[PDB]
């Protein structure tokens, strides 16, 4: 297991990161998180679905709708790509700080 | 951040492994070591001393009265916790590095 405190800081950035690869939807995103982390991080549904809500409200992603049978898909916005890049730079600084002490 | 909250204690324990220390000196060493990138707040630092001591990870002792300075020394359990948090950090970096590029 990993730091809950750090991961809380990066949930949105991790979801944005997957959306930069391609448009996606709730179940695919959480599936992709656990698989790509080698099972080290499995995201809670409540964590995931309040993140979408926040990401949308903030204007970092947009919803759209598949065919009726309707699935909600998200696509990352230019404003969401810029938030992602800021958080990437932040992660680099965060790492630099903690690697000094935690060796 | 609330991100650094996860490793405040481990940062203090790390300095304590290099030697006994006290509040002003721990704070200065953080400033210096990070070259200003991290400066711990006085409330955060005294909270962490208090929690570390509650948890049995450090012990306080006292200098001469000149008021008396409060020193801390890491315990064997403090070292155990430190090394589990190092492993955790490496795993954390792995996870976040997977996405944040
Ligand atoms: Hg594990
Ligand atoms: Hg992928
Ligand atoms: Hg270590
Ligand atoms: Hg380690």
């Amino acid at each position: 297991v990993i730091s809950s405190d750090v991961i809380r800081g990066y949930v949105d950035t991790i979801i944005l990161s997957l959306l930069i690869e391609g448009d996606s939807y709730g179940y695919e995103i959480s599936k992709n998180i656990r698989i790509k982390t080698d099972e080290l991080y499995v995201i809670k549904e409540t964590t995931l679905y309040s993140a979408f809500a926040r990401l949308e409200k903030n204007g970092y992603i947009k919803s759209y709708y598949g065919e009726e049978t309707r699935r909600t898909y998200y696509r990352i916005t230019p404003e969401g790509i810029k938030y992602y890049k800021q958080k990437c730079e932040e992660w680099e600084l965060t790492k630099k700080v903690i690697n000094k002490f935690v060796k």
